[PDB]
């Protein structure tokens, strides 16, 4: 994997993810803004349920629940520069599918290597002829180490023509970052979760899957109190499903509410 | 020539599913009463002449009309056809979009289309593409060729190049009483007629279903919550206020909260 | 006998009667005036129009809605051709005008919380008629029909009984002098533009009053309404007498009998393309 | 080949005749075309139903249209190339088609007996094809292959690689005898506008009829539109005495238009 950014242009950020399946953008994050993830998560970690400590969590409805990611991660423009670079012409219109911290604590077993748009049969059977569906954005909340299992890729298996092959374990490189560096990487390559084998060592990480206007995401994002919803920027609301979404092809819109912006018609501002 | 292959009043479900696989199109017969058509057309009229050119398009019908909220979205025949279309892998589905369309005097012949073209990612895989859109077209009236019945090509879903619209006399005349129906598939070539009648409007009501992986055109969270409390939970999920149960993802697709969404929001269990 | 109150009209009652009511009395209640079923469907036209006007600093406790011709079509079939209503209009103008037109058709909304209604005539918006008071010439027709409930708890309108007949309209009397109009169905109240009334309070913390008016016209006073904008599709598919209530024909006055409101003097809505 | 005002209307019957296609309105006149023009197209609630109208045509201009009521029924450039089209031995035509539009073939083939003689058959369609909008090969340029009014076979439509481009800006004239074919628009949100004028000689039958016409707008006209709307007689070579009349007499005076 490439452990490419400072001066890497978002163009070519595009380039080596679609070569590749995989980018490594380093420092992506300022430690203070990691800090203020962490802390802002803390609590909502903790109470994820209200001699037995709980290895594996995982947190969804993120918006809900960080200020910080309500405003500074769904606003941040490499991600969104990315991911017009990744939809291209054809696409038009992204939202975000899936927002979620993740947390492997001591113990964790090794991942099978997979692929995440397995989960669309109909998609995945086109193999690397498919269209551009999942964009994955891995932002660190700790240190990736081999150790405590940092997530492995198989560049270039994006592009295969068999999908039933997840290739075998010797092809897969380990990406190792340590402050709020992210990776990205797409539905179709494949990749699997490591074992942590310390006894000391928590694995955090927050997962952003973004999806094109025309597949389902997996979080439904109506329950998110309206005060919070207002104190979002457009782009953000549009992320997040309450904004109709623009697609190229049938520029009129999708996601209307009678034939008009949704948005509007719940009332936010225009 | 071709024809339709008209049906129902004695065919099963499965016999339906399988002339939707063969031909892209078919006719059921005598699929609403009377009686519930002048319901619909009774609910509907006063929301039609509020719109605000014959031609008329609505939409965001449960909203708007009883019988859609609880006798149309929960029909049966409806769903025994919707679970052999998308078939094993699928697993569930929902309603991308329900439209009332009104088409009176001096309505200008449409192009040869296909809906799905919405979708370029699966209009440029041509006939070899996954199921996607199901159109289930309702007479509210009479359909006829005078008043510009929508005419179809057997078979077009099948093509080996979506590019190909086929020609107009390949095309086959979809001739409807009222309550009869014509369900046809988003790869299907076909295009609504000319009205000549100086005097006659036709009115149908369309219901496009979307399997679970792809967004719905239409949005109902502005639906009013004492409504949606009042729909079966069947009839909740086709409008997108109950999580999706893919056989690909068996756990569950659009959540909230890695939970059942509707009771998330307030509905019951 | 030892008490007074607005009189009733039955369906026994010809409308002779209850234009003799209404010179009398300047008032007159005509009950099960529309069926159940009319009150239904004019109910269900007027509920997507008004959720249009509402949808959207301000509460709302009061909406009204007019163009009602363009908007209903019960409004524009049944009610602009119904005949007790033209009965009427016939005999309360009388030999000496002869035509007459729809002024006015609205919609009033009166929720909870609305407060109570200054004493008014009507007819005060044109001062060189009404400083005649009494002796004034008939010219607005008021037929008031109650879409829901008329309670004095949620604002039953109020009436001064001969008021129409005071010699001076400076004075629009007391609310001790006012009798409230009790309606239960689509029962309707008939009144002069010269007649004191009020709107009550809606007490009510739920229900909502409403009601819907049609001001008629002598042929000779303009219009409040314009309905220039009516869609031709739509006007045609009226009558030519509703389509003379809203102004797209000439009207007939008995005093200049060649008629008027013409084109090129030949009538109006021939001349603009409605059939003869 | 393209005609600018050092071209003279000789010259473009003279292309007329060699290809079959030619390539020749002001700007202001090309928007009120489509200011009066654009509230009839709309007309055609606002249909859309996420099912945008992707094809549109629309006719009966004379009545639609006051500057195609005047303008371009009168115009000098379109009449002059149809007497020099039509010649000596046809003498009067009128218009079969004035229609807005937004594989290869040829119009005459509507006329099996006409289509059936090939490039040796006699004149009949003259097609003009102005531009409403610009006229690129990126949204979808109609085609044209020259030369393909002789050939000696109409069966051969040809291939769609002699076909040329025909780019214009803000008219393109052609024959019925010309293989043509609309093009694909692949721009993801511009719309080719264009207006056609399908002239006919005086014995082949217009495609429209025109009495639907409200008898105003008929009396506002040139006689020469009116001839051309089918409401005047007309005045072949052949018979120069007149043909399409009411009882041996001038129709349109007949029924109460100007002598
Ligand atoms: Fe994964
Ligand atoms: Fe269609
Ligand atoms: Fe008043
Ligand atoms: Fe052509």
């Amino acid at each position: 994997i490439r452990h490419a950014n400072k001066a890497t242009s978002s163009d070519e950020i595009v380039q080596i993810l679609e070569e590749d399946g995989v980018v490594i953008v380093e420092s992506f994050l300022s430690s203070d803004l990691v800090q203020k993830l962490n802390d802002e998560l803390d609590p909502h970690l903790a109470a994820l349920y209200d001699y037995h400590p709980v290895t594996t969590k995982q947190m969804n409805d993120l918006p809900a629940r960080s200020q910080t990611f309500r405003q500074d991660l769904l606003n941040n423009t490499l991600i969104h520069k990315v991911c017009e670079g990744f939809y291209g012409p054809t696409v038009g219109d992204y939202w975000m599918s899936h927002g979620g911290v993740l947390e492997r604590g001591p113990g964790t077993p090794i991942q099978s290597l997979h692929r995440d748009e397995a989960v669309f049969p109909a998609i995945h059977s086109l193999s690397g002829s498919g269209p551009p569906v999942m964009l994955h954005f891995f932002i660190a909340l700790s240190d990736f180490t081999a150790e405590n299992g940092a997530t492995q890729f198989i560049p270039g298996s994006h592009k295969w023509a068999d999908f039933n092959d997840n290739g075998t374990r010797d092809q897969a490189v380990t990406a190792i970052l340590k402050a709020g560096e992210m990776v990205i990487f797409t539905g179709k390559t494949v990749h699997c979760g490591g074992a942590n084998s310390t006894k000391d060592s928590v694995r955090r990480a927050l997962g952003m899957n973004f999806h094109p206007w025309y597949v389902t995401p997996y979080e439904n994002f109506y329950n998110t109190p309206r005060e919070v919803v207002e104190s979002m920027t457009p782009l953000a609301q549009r992320m997040i499903g309450w904004r109709t979404l623009h697609p190229h092809s049938h520029s009129f819109g999708w996601w209307l509410i009678r034939n008009a912006e949704a948005g509007q018609a719940l009332g936010l501002k225009p």
